[PDB]
């Protein structure tokens, strides 16, 4: 079934059976069903059991559970059999100059020749194979801790459940979902690279034959010193940290309120504050930066020091032929390369790994949920002394109670007082440690809050069961679901979205007593099914099922109605947490007559990139001129050398490729400083666009995709990207200047590496377009499986209760495949190009060590001592592109930001108004019309309700409008918008109060006197309410404004509109947000000091706009008026 099951060793071994989607990945776009299946022994039903059969071995045999001593029995031995290849493919690297320095000698050196090109084909062989099937162990080791994860998630008791922080678990999985799997890749250089030196220091000895540690110690220093300055990039890093949320926290507010920014005309007051705020967190960052840039020099500058002092000593004491100079340093780079980069890696791979281990262990250790013994057998259910503790709190004061095998009874009470909890516990959800409370068990549950899974009505209404036509007929129709059956576009299979918001209340509640009433069970816990449909819909529901067909079985529901609990066998009222009385209809109805009646990618952005900033051309003429200018340098002295020690010691320099084209601290540094400014500036102005794109064109895009525009992307800019071009450029300079000396010490390594740079960029160019498409398939993959842990989470209660664990472990087994596939695929073609890559460099090889030794002595020693050793560098340089080519796709999507457009006396008169949401979509007005009069309101009633919004909103210019409207002599054409949305004055529902002092609150623009601010404070009905503040007014409005209610900020948003001198106050719904007093308070505010401002009071009841003067009727696309009451209840209202 897969494609690997049918395969030769050899296509197995050079990636063969990875062809045809790379025939296929290069001409077309792939389809998601492209993806060749999973094969069997990586399906997760396939390991899952396997790992939980050794984990809970490992928990019935002792009770110290090492979970990763239960792991080591599972994939160990294959780590091994990896391991053992890897360390091989190393002692190659190690022992191959060995073999270089007996060349040197001139006839005997060609079979050495021939020798080392199998020792290439030997390292090309043993390790990419070997990587790969490591990587495969990781992605085992992390689908099947994924399984047992989220089989364990559905085992929790709920008194540790509700007590878990939300993001905790997704946090948790989405850890270790990417890093963990290639954290195999670097394991066993825990102990390679301990042995690769214990190697070395023997050989470098029989070389130096004093001078071994002189060289170790130089590494030793070097590698503290570099992570030592990890520290001091941390610290620099989180100080950073909680002030990009401070950031953060305003730019999430402004989008989340951008309508009112363009009607107050702010864009500039929150373009300062964002600027204001960046500049010390690229401070910061610029410092983190600068320390990076030391790092990874440090690394580049070792090469020539590990050697020369190496060298030093024992070239004092005597002298030193040649070979023992282009041989050791062809040790010396494996040395660097084996104590720098390759065990640190390691070591921060075990701690990394291991802490997520020690969290994932000191998971399923927590408290396990049991299911009773139900379903034995059992007569009447019994509660018997039952009382819990919602955390010792009573809820239920030792209640009890025999429900018959058919009876029926009601609870009711205060909302939640602790009838859900008695039900939770019945339904044996929460544990009651008195009494016994117990049932046959069977029970099914409807409960308060309905959840909706992903599939039809059939689906979300059986839960993994058959259909029957009776049943069904008899449920629809019962459950006033015949009709939302029918009504629904398909009406029988209607392919459903998650979050419920398909449906309204009332189709989610008929929804939610289906899935109860489906199949029959000795209880049904129907915690209040009928408090989202209508009292008649109710009364329906009631005679048809509910009352009717579940009715004649036993039923225990919880309704506070008064016409319901009036027929039920039993009744248990409860106030106060105790039950107030109980005990059978007749007796309860009559034991308390008082209370009984009291109760109821392309070159366009490289380019644009590259000359947003005129700095950055210079910085990269600097440095491409001192690059051309030192390997012409470098190149004139080698050829005057080759046609007083220090002569023949000056070849350690251009011997080592790295330390001769290595960024010097006077050219790598400005660089980096220029990118950063760079990202200053993209910020800024993608900043700048988004304040003034057109509110129609911003309405598209979903208020959740423009702060992961910011959150991100520039994020990315600030850290990653600046890094990483920085590498590619160093790296590639080293490569093409190595290649340059190469070429020159004789003309036929040209002509040669020509059809080889070509071969590389070729297969680079064929390899990226499928390797991104699959990355693609990959992101769009990962989804879902969240999606369903959430959908699993939301409803657990009920999924517990109806007790379908084993079919969603299935459908999320199923998910996991699904991603397991596109994640396995795109590991295998990564390997597929870098084992390509580097049978090419052999070929290149080939020709250049042939070549050379069949055609002096320092021609050929540097000659074979950089084309030996340019092959790591040329792999970084080839992974940096991808990388580099991976970042610049957050480039591209600002970019898609930065190209957005711009958006563009009292008496007055509107005509022409045409409005809608989109170009041309409903139109809010037909040729809407009207006159503004003077110094008097203009009520909006009439279709109030029917959306004022509109009309309101585009009196401001901010919606998808244009028309006629003429105020006091001006019009909408010449005055530009920014001046002229600020003569009228909104009053908004929702007020908005920066995260700030009082001063730049009320006032951003900061242009105002301190005592003009207090006296308009005071005046304006705040100076009570804002003297009981810290400080005096410099309270710092934390947290949206949490402190006031809407009364105090509704007065704020009065005084800030009373502020510019307003001379429309366009105010919308008095009495839905103002308190009482608050209502009186704004009524004698606006009435009293706002008199004279031609207000226009929006509401929907006519009682609270009837009292304005005018009345400018409201009526869908046709806004009729009547000038006075005289007709306007008589009229338009009737
Ligand atoms: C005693 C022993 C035997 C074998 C192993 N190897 C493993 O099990 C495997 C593994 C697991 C997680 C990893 C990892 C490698 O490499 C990583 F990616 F970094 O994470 C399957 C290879 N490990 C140990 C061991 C080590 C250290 C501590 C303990 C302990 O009992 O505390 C036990």
């Amino acid at each position: 079934r897969s494609p690997l099951e049918k395969a030769s060793v050899v296509s197995k071994l050079f990636f063969s059976w990875t062809r045809p989607i790379l025939r296929k990945g290069y001409r077309q776009r792939l389809e998601l069903s492209d993806i060749y299946q999973i094969p069997s022994v990586d399906s997760a039903d396939n390991l899952s059991e396997k790992l939980e059969r050794e984990w809970d071995r490992e928990l019935a045999s002792k009770k110290n559970p090492k979970l990763i001593n239960a792991l080591r029995r599972c994939f160990f031995w294959r780590f091994m059999f990896y391991g053992i290849f890897l360390y091989l493919g190393e002692v190659t690297k190690a022992v191959q100059p060995l073999l270089l320095g007996r060349i040197i000698a001139s006839s005997i050196a060609i079979y050495l020749g021939i020798g080392l090109c199998l020792l290439f084909i030997v390292r090309t062989l043993l390790l990419h194979p070997a990587i790969f099937g490591l990587h495969h162990i990781g992605m085992q080791m992390r689908i099947a801790m994924f399984s047992l994860i989220y089989k364990k998630t559905l085992k929790l008791s709920s008194r540790v459940l509700d007590k878990i922080s939300i993001g905790q678990l997704v946090s948790l999985l989405s850890n270790n979902l990417n890093k963990f799997d290639e954290g195999l890749a670097l394991a066993h250089f825990v102990w390679i690279a301990p042995l690769q030196v214990a190697l070395l220091m023997g050989l470098i000895w029989e070389l130096l034959q004093a001078s071994a540690f002189c060289g170790l110690g130089f590494l030793i220093v070097l590698a503290l010193f570099q992570a030592g300055l990890g520290r001091m990039m941390m610290k620099y890093r989180d100080q950073r940290a909680g002030k990009i949320s401070e950031r953060l926290v305003i730019t999430s507010e402004m989008i989340e309120n951008i309508q009112s920014v363009k009607a107050y005309c702010w864009e500039e007051a929150m373009e300062k504050m964002i600027e204001n705020l960046r500049q010390t967190e690229l401070k910061l960052t610029r410092k983190a930066a600068y320390v990076r840039y030391f790092n990874s020099s440090a690394f580049f500058f070792s090469g020539f020091f590990v050697v020369f002092l190496s060298v030093l000593p024992y070239a004092l004491i005597k002298g030193i032929i040649l070979r023992k100079i282009f041989t050791t340093i062809s040790f010396c780079i494996v040395l660097r390369m084996a104590v720098t980069r390759q065990f640190p890696w390691a070591v921060q791979t075990w701690y990394d790994s291991l802490g997520a281990i020690n969290k994932i262990q000191d998971f399923l250790q927590k408290q396990e949920y049991k299911t009773l013994e139900y379903n034995l057998t059992t007569t009447e259910v019994v509660m018997e002394n039952v009382t819990a503790f919602w955390e010792g709190t009573p809820v239920l004061k030792d209640i009890n109670f025999k429900i018959e095998r058919g009876q029926l009874l009601a609870v009711a009470g205060s909302t939640g007082a602790g009838k859900t909890s008695l039900l939770m516990v019945i339904m044996g959800e929460l544990e009651p440690s008195e009494g016994k409370i117990k049932h046959s068990g069977r029970i099914s549950f409807c409960s308060q809050f309905s959840w909706i899974m992903p599939g039809t009505i059939k689906e979300n209404i059986i839960f993994g069961v058959s259909y029957d036509e009776y049943r069904y007929r008899s449920v629809i129709k019962a459950c006033q679901l015949e009709e939302d059956i029918s009504k629904f576009a398909e009406k029988d299979n209607i392919v459903l979205g998650e979050g419920g918001i398909t449906l309204s209340g009332g189709q989610r509640a008929r929804i939610s007593l289906a899935r109860a009433v489906y199949k029959d069970a000795d209880l049904y816990l129907l915690d209040s099914p009928f408090g989202y449909l209508d009292v008649l819909t109710e009364k329906e529901i009631f005679e048809s099922c509910v009352c009717k067909l579940m009715a004649n079985k036993t039923r225990i529901l919880v309704t506070s109605k008064m016409e319901h609990l009036k027929k039920a066998d039993k009744i248990l009222i409860l106030h106060e947490g105790s039950s107030y009385f109980y005990g059978t209809f007749s007796e309860l109805q009559n034991l308390q007559p008082d209370f009984s009646s009291k109760l109821m990618t392309t070159w366009n952005t490289y380019l644009r990139y590259i000359t947003v900033h005129k700095s950055l051309i210079f910085v990269l003429i600097w440095c491409l001129v001192i690059f051309l200018a030192e390997v012409a340098a470098s190149l004139v002295v080698l050829w005057l050398l080759g046609n007083t020690s220090s002569y023949y010691v000056f070849y350690i320099y251009v011997g080592v490729a790295d330390t001769l084209l290595a960024m010097g601290f006077f050219r790598g540094l400005p660089l980096v400083h220029t990118l950063i400014t760079v990202s200053k500036i993209l910020h800024h102005k993608m900043l700048h666009s988004v304040l003034q794109a057109p509110m129609s064109t911003l309405n598209t895009l979903k208020a959740g995709g423009i702060l992961n525009r910011f959150s991100k992307d520039i994020a990315i800019l600030d850290d990653l990207l600046p890094l990483t071009i920085f590498d590619f450029i160093q790296l590639l300079l080293i490569v093409i200047g190595a290649i340059a000396v190469v070429a020159v010490l004789q003309p036929y390594i040209f002509v040669a590496t020509v059809p080889v740079i070509v071969a590389f960029i070729m297969l680079r160019a064929y390899f990226l377009q499928t390797s991104q498409q699959l990355k693609q398939l990959e992101s769009e993959g990962r989804s879902p499986i969240f999606t369903h842990l959430v959908t699993s989470l939301k409803g657990l209660w009920t999924l517990r209760a109806f007790g379908r664990q084993p079919y969603f472990e299935t459908l999320f087994h199923k998910a996991l495949n699904l991603h397991t596939a596109n994640w396995f695929l795109y590991l295998s073609t990564l390997r597929w190009f870098q084992m390509r890559i580097e049978m090419i460099f052999v070929i290149f090889f080939i020709a250049v060590t042939f070549i050379s030794i069949l055609t002096g002595e320092g021609r050929v020693g540097i000659i074979l001592t950089l084309a030996m050793n340019i092959m790591s560098t040329l792999q970084w340089a080839v992974n940096s592109s991808i990388d580099v080519d991976s970042l610049m796709r957050s480039v591209s999507r600002v970019f898609k930001f930065i190209d957005m457009p711009t958006e563009g006396g009292g008496q007055m008169t509107v005509k022409d108004l045409t409005a809608k949401y989109t170009e041309g979509g409903n139109a809010i007005l037909e040729n809407i019309s009207f006159s503004i009069s003077p110094g008097q309101r203009v009520g909006l009633l009439g279709r109030t309700g029917s959306g004022k919004s509109t009309l309101l909103s585009a009196f401001l210019r901010l919606l998808n409008t244009e028309g006629e409207i003429q105020i006091d002599g001006v019009s909408w054409d010449s005055i530009t918008l920014q001046q002229w949305r600020k003569a009228f004055g909104v009053i908004p529902q929702k007020v908005f109060i920066f995260s700030g002092t009082f001063r730049k609150n009320l006032d951003p623009y900061e242009q105002w006197s301190d005592q003009e601010i207090w006296k308009v404070a005071d005046e304006v009905g705040l100076r009570s309410v804002i003297e009981q503040f810290p400080g005096k007014l410099d309270f710092v409005l934390v947290d949206g404004g949490c402190v006031l209610s809407h009364g105090h900020k509704q007065l704020m948003c009065l005084a800030r509109s009373v502020l510019s001198k307003a001379k429309i106050l366009l105010l919308d719904e008095p009495s839905a947000h103002l308190d009482p007093v608050t209502y009186q308070i704004i009524r004698r505010t606006l009435k009293q000091a706002f008199a004279d401002c031609t207000v226009i009071l929006c509401e929907h009841r006519i009682e609270a706009m009837l009292e304005c003067q005018q009345f400018l009727v409201i009526e869908e696309n046709k806004v009729r008026q009547y000038d006075s009451i005289q007709k306007l209840l008589n009229e338009r209202s009737l």
